[PDB]
């Protein structure tokens, strides 16, 4: 949600930023959870594998937000930053 | 949804015992710095993302072990319900 007063040109720019963005993991988790015994080495392997997808996801998320920040006016950026503190 | 499984009295005590270990904004502030810049610095971002790898590992190991311990006190009918629920979850 946004109390930023986005102009229609800005909302268009944003929608375009989002579209430019563009289970196996959970399955492995499931097997760790459902096992008779807890296998720490196997869990560590799954955690490490998960770091790769987290990296990809956090990079897309940050880049997207940065792109949005930089189409805002100075007044809109203040509000964005204030909102960021509140989450 | 472990609460959703009609836990027996004994299971609630066992969980209580298990859930004993079972146990941060500086990362947020760094994210904020990356986002509110007039360029996106992928190298700085990558470093930010990597910084709490060890803490993430420790926390996830604890969570996975705890969830494995709880799964194993379940009855066969409770396990079926847990697994079916699992197949529908983010
Ligand atoms: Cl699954
Ligand atoms: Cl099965
Ligand atoms: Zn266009
Ligand atoms: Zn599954
Ligand atoms: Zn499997
Ligand atoms: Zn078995
Ligand atoms: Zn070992
Ligand atoms: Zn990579
Ligand atoms: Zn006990
Ligand atoms: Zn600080
Ligand atoms: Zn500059
Ligand atoms: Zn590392
Ligand atoms: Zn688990
Ligand atoms: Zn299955």
């Amino acid at each position: 949600f946004k109390d930023l007063n986005l102009t229609d040109a800005q909302k268009q720019q944003i929608r375009e930023i989002m579209k430019g963005q563009r289970l196996e993991e959970r399955r492995a988790m499931h097997d760790i959870i459902a096992s008779d015994t807890f296998d720490k080495v196997k869990a560590e392997a799954q955690i490490a594998k998960m770091e790769e997808q987290r990296k990809a996801n956090m990079l897309a998320l940050m880049e997207t937000q940065n792109k949005i920040y930089n189409i805002l006016t100075p007044e809109q950026k203040k509000q964005f930053n204030a909102n960021f503190e509140k989450r």
